[PDB]
């Protein structure tokens, strides 16, 4: 029912929580929950892992049906597919991967499906191994979402420097 609580509210429309996606969306049972996905939605480790996880493997096994026939998405895509027991809806982003040379001009583009659903909790997109700097995503997700965005980073170090940057 999008009851989100605890958020410090950055802008009109953007929010921030220290938080683990995956408690966020048991609490909060949103429409739509991001995936931070790769092209050929393997959801191996980060985000994508725990919330697989959390689905009991229902995810994965959705996943794979969808790339055999309609095979990999792009960098700067998406996919909206069921959110099984963690929203109404999963929308699987692929941001870039800057550890392995991918451009990160293709974030604005990553962060640019949100403002296809009127709500959502998300991920910082490219952060962690993807390796893009976190205060650049952030300011790219800014500048780019108007929809509501509610984004959980499971990291209190990380979430304090964002903050901190973002308050200057
Ligand atoms: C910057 C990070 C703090 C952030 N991670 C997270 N952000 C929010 N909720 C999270 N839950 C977990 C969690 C829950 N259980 N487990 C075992 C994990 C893991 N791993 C991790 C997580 C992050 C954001 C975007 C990402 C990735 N990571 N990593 C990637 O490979 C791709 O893109």
């Amino acid at each position: 029912v999008n009851s989100f609580s605890g958020y410090l509210k950055l802008t009109d429309n953007v929010y921030i929580k220290n938080a683990d996606i995956v408690e966020e969306a048991k609490k909060v049972k949103p429409t739509v929950v991001v995936n931070a996905a790769n092209v050929y939605l393997k959801h191996g480790g980060g985000v994508a892992g725990a919330l697989n996880k959390a689905t009991n493997n229902a995810m994965q096994v959705e996943s794979d049906d969808y790339i055999a026939t309609n095979g990999p998405l792009k960098v700067g895509g998406s996919c909206v597919l069921s959110g099984h027991n963690l929203a109404k809806h999963c929308l699987h982003v692929v941001g870039p991967n800057v550890n392995k040379g991918e451009d990160i001009q293709l974030l604005k583009s990553a962060y640019e499906n949100f403002n296809q659903h009127e709500v959502l909790l998300a991920p910082l997109l490219s952060a962690g191994i993807f390796g893009a700097d976190p205060i650049h995503s952030l300011r790219v997700c800014v500048d780019t979402v108007r929809t509501n965005v509610y984004l959980a980073v499971f990291d209190k170090n990380l979430y304090d420097k964002l903050v901190s940057s973002f308050l200057e």
